[PDB]
């Protein structure tokens, strides 16, 4: 049993946008580069704007144990701020079943 190996997490973050920006999730994990947005959890406005007004998402992580989840919000400016303040530790377990659950927050 190794086809299973990703995570589908479903995030969730109320922070409204314009129309061109980006509110990540930046967790500790190989894929979900926490210390390097660039491979953290972006969240977007499919049905919202064209940016990410009610920041949704619905990402998978190749991983199985314990992955930190820092928050990142980009802006429209081109500046993420990393939402450090807060914090999550998804514990993505390594087997055939229980790797994908939620991931919800919003911003202060
Ligand atoms: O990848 C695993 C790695 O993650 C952690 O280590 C640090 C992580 O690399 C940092 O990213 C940091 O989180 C930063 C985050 O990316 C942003 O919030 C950032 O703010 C912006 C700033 O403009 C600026 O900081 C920059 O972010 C970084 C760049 O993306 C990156 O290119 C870097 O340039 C190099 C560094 O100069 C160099 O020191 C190197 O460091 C390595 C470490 O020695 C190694 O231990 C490893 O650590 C792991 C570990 O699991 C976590 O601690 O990280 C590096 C890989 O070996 O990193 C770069 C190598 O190319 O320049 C900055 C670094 O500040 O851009 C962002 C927006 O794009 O600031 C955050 C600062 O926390 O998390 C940790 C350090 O806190
Ligand atoms: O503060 C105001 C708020 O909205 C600002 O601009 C929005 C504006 O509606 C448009 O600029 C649009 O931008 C484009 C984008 O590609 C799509 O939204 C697109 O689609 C339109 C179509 O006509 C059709 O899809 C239809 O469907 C929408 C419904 O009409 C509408 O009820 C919507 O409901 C959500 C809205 O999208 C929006 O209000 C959302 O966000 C609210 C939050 O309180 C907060 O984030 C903030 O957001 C800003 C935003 O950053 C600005 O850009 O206030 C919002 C409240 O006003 O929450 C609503 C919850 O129901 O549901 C569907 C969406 O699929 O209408 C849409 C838009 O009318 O239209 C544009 C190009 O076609 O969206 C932006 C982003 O909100």
């Amino acid at each position: 049993c190794t086809t299973p190996t990703a995570v589908a997490v479903t995030f969730d973050l109320t922070a409204t946008t314009t129309y061109g920006e980006n509110i990540y999730l930046v967790g500790s994990i190989s894929q979900l580069g926490d210390w390097e947005t660039s491979d953290g959890i972006a969240l977007s406005a499919d049905k919202y704007t064209s940016s990410d007004p009610l920041w949704y998402v619905t990402v998978t992580l190749p991983a199985g144990e314990s992955f930190e989840y820092k928050f990142i919000r980009i802006e429209s400016d081109d500046s993420v701020e990393w939402e450090s303040d807060p914090n999550r530790e998804y514990t993505v377990p390594q087997a055939c079943g229980t790797s994908t659950a939620t991931v919800t927050d919003t911003w202060r």
